[PDB]
């Protein structure tokens, strides 16, 4: 009698018999922290390689249950979204688990990479939006446990491997839920120590000057070439284009006109008619810069560097914002990011420029709901 499987784009959500809708919740990662292999491997050698973690497990949710939490599951799949593992047979696996916990859950299957991948809070506001009987949940009130709990290595005998990953703490910092490990939850276990990432996007901002100097402008008066330098997807093709390109400036890029010699004679063409260029490429290297320098220095024009300061996890946090958000972005690869940062030598004066601008990275004009977003970590 039970509800059952719902199955969206990138979500599946299943209802158990007796699941009611409550003001708070108390929910859990699956794997590593309501089970684990029965074959003591790391990872499962078929659908059926499962035991629950801990025998203490079953008797915390059913003291849950009784004060009134609604227990929950949310659980990262994306061996579904990518074909390794089919739909139809994990979801005889969670009816499976849930039988042996013995108590009503609710679940909620992130099957694909983006919103309603932890940490992303897309399958909290699921949760609350569609699959709550509209009952506001206190997230004070609530807690999510689980094991990619960003934990060093050595918390305990047996465990000389940090976590692989953090996205159940991040997700609790994204919602605001209170968090615990299954071992400090179930087995009052004292709290082991962790990390959070680096990069925190709760610190971004959209305050403070364009670029540095002030003092300096965007624009000159005069042909000049002006070189952006920067991490891919971390935004400088859309401030060139915002900035520059339409204040007439030519973009120049080197990919798509195959050749050097074809690049350097677009240049030339470009400032002979007494046009401003824009290099919008990523050019890391001084050897890569060099190149545009030269042609500038040939052709008597100025040439100028905008060094776009993005770190890298900047740039890989904004591309995964841009591959949730706009359809029309073009997702950079983890290939390109780390090929840039291992060629990547900053610029300066020495190599003949001008001046260089740096451009801070800022957040965007995004609409609240997308700022909100963009604050959210997204790897875990
Ligand atoms: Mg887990």
């Amino acid at each position: 009698s039970s509800l059952g499987w719902e199955s969206l784009k990138k979500l599946l959500v299943f209802t158990a018999s007796g699941v009611k809708p409550q003001g708070k919740v108390a929910a859990f990662a699956l794997d590593g922290t309501l089970i684990t292999t029965r074959s003591g491997k790391v990872f499962p050698t078929s659908p059926s390689d499962w035991r629950i973690l801990y025998p203490e497990i079953p008797k915390k949710l059913q003291e849950l249950a009784a004060e009134g939490y609604k227990l929950v599951i949310f659980t990262n799949q994306m061996g579904i979204g990518r074909g390794k593992l089919p739909a139809e047979v994990f979801k005889g696996k969670v009816e499976a688990v849930l039988e042996k916990l013995g108590v009503p859950f609710q679940v909620l299957v992130a099957t694909h990479a983006g919103l309603n991948r932890k940490p992303v809070s897309g399958m909290w506001d699921h949760l609350q939006e569609q699959a709550n009987e509209g009952i506001p949940i206190s997230v004070e009130d609530s807690v999510f446990v689980g094991d990619a709990a960003g934990r060093l290595a050595n918390w305990a005998p047996g465990r000389k491997k940090k976590d692989f990953s953090c996205a159940d703490r991040l997700f609790a910092l994204n919602v605001g839920l209170p968090f615990a490990t299954p071992e400090e939850f179930f087995l009052k276990w004292p709290a082991a120590r962790f990390e959070l990432p680096a990069f925190d996007p709760r610190t971004i901002s959209s305050a403070g000057p364009l670029y540095l100097p002030e003092s300096s402008s965007l624009l000159s008066p005069n042909p000049e070439v002006v070189v952006a330098v920067g991490f891919p997807g971390a935004g400088k093709s859309t401030f060139i284009q915002e900035h520059l390109v339409s204040a007439g400036y030519v973009h120049v890029n080197r990919d798509t006109l195959g050749s050097w010699q074809r690049c350097v004679s677009s240049c030339q063409a470009a400032l002979r008619q007494g046009k401003r260029v824009v290099i919008d490429n990523t050019n890391p290297d001084v050897p890569s810069r060099a190149r545009y320098i030269q042609c500038a220095k040939d052709a008597g024009v100025p040439c100028r560097c905008f060094n776009f300061c993005a770190t890298i996890e900047q740039a890989r946090h904004n591309n995964r914002f841009r591959e949730m958000t706009d359809p029309s972005h073009a997702p950079v690869s983890d290939m390109v990011m780390f090929s840039y940062r291992k060629q990547f030598e900053p610029p300066t004066l020495a190599e003949g420029f001008l001046e260089i601008l740096e451009i801070p990275f800022r957040l965007q004009h995004l609409d609240p709901a997308l700022q909100r977003l963009y604050r959210q970590f997204s790897e875990g």
